[PDB]
């Protein structure tokens, strides 16, 4: 579940924030975000930075429109099959 | 579960508010917001004080930033364990 997150997060901080120096804040922001999701925080109005309704609207770019197919993918990964392989490992 | 909530709510209370005189207020805020996380509520722009998108940045202060790490502890154990060791209780 943590190499998930990774393989979340990584892309994510990549795509939505091309621009960045070296900082120990990268290491913060391509873990924080996606743990959360784990536990019911789908971040619904920072998904899609390029709507209308966004509450990230300057990090509107190009080639954010990646990073809802990203989560989608990551979700269905964390909840639908991992969280519930883990439901299934502690029942038998 | 109870226990872990009052394990949570204690430091994090502590943590974010140094300056508080005794009152029964105190009593409620330590049980308050870590309850309603296991029911869903990240409280996603409260975790990380200092932060730009965050909606106590007057809470901001000296070593606020260890409460995301508490409560990244905390919903490992109950969403990721306990819930789930009760799932599986029930189950049996
Ligand atoms: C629930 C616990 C996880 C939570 C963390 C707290 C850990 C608490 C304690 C846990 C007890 C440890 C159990 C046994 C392992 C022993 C040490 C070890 O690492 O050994 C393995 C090496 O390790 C690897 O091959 C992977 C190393 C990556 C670890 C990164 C942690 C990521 C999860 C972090 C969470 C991210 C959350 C994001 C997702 C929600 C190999 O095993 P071994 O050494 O051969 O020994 C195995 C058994 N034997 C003795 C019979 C051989
Ligand atoms: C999985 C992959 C993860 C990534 C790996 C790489 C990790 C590299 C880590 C690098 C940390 C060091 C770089 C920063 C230097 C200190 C200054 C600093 O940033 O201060 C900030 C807090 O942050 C801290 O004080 C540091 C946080 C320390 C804990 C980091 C855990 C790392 C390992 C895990 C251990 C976990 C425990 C369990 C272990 C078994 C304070 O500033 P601010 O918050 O920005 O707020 C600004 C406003 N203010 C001035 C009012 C404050
Ligand atoms: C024991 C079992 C093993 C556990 C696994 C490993 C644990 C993960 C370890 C991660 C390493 C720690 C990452 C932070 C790095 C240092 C931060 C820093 O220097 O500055 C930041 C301080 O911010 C903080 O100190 C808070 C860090 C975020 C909370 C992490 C919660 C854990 C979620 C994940 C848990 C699952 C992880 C899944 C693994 C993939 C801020 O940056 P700054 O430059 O200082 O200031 C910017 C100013 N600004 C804020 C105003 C904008
Ligand atoms: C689902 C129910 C819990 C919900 C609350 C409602 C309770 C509803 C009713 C429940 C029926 C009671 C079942 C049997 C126990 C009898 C009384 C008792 O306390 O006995 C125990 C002492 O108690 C302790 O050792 C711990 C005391 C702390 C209790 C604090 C409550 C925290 C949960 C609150 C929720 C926080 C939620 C936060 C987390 C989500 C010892 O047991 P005994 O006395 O020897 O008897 C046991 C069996 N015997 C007779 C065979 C020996
Ligand atoms: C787990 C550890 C927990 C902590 C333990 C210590 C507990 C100590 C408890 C202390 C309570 C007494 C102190 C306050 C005095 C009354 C005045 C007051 O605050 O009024 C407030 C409401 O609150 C109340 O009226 C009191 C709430 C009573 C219930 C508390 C449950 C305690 C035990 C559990 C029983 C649970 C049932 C199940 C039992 C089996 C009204 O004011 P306000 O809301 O601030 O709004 C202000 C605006 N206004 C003026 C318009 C209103
Ligand atoms: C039966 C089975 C056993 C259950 C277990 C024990 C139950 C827990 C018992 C907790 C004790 C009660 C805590 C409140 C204390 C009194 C509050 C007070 O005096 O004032 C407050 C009133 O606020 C309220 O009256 C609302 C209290 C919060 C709701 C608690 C929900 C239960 C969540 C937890 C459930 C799981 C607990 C897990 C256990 C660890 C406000 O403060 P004030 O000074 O009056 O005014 C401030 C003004 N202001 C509001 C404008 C800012
Ligand atoms: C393939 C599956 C079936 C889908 C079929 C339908 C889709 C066909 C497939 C792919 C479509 C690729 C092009 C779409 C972009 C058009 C709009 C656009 O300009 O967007 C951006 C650029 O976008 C790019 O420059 C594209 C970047 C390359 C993407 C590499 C493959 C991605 C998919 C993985 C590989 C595929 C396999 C994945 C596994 C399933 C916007 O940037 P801009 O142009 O500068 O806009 C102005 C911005 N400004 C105003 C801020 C300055
Ligand atoms: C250890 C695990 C591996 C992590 C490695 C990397 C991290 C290395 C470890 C720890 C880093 C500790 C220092 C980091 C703070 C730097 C930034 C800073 O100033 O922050 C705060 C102070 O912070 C303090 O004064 C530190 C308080 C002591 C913390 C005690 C241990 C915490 C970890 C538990 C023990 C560890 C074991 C836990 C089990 C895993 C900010 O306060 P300030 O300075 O006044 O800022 C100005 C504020 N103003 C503008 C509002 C006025
Ligand atoms: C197998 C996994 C692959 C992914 C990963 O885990 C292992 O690989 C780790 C390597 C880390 C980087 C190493 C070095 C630096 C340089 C530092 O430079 C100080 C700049 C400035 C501070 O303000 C000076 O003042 C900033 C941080 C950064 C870029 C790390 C970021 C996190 C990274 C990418 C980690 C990430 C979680
Ligand atoms: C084993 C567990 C350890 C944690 C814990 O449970 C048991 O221990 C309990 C003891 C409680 C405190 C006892 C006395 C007071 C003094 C009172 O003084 C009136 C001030 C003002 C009112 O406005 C006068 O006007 C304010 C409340 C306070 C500090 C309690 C807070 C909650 C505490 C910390 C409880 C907590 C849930
Ligand atoms: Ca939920």
């Amino acid at each position: 579940m943590a190499l998930v997150l990774l393989s979340f997060g990584v892309p994510r901080k990549a795509i939505l924030y091309p621009h960045e120096e070296p900082s120990w804040s990268l290491a913060k922001d391509i873990v924080f975000h996606p743990y959360w999701m784990i536990f019911g925080e789908v971040y619904a109005y920072e998904i899609d930075v390029c709507a209308n309704d966004s509450t990230l609207p300057t990090i509107c770019g190009p080639g954010t429109w990646l990073t809802p197919f990203l989560q989608a993918v990551y979700l269905f990964v964390q909840y639908i099959i991992m969280v519930n392989l883990l439901i299934a490992f502690f029942n038998n």
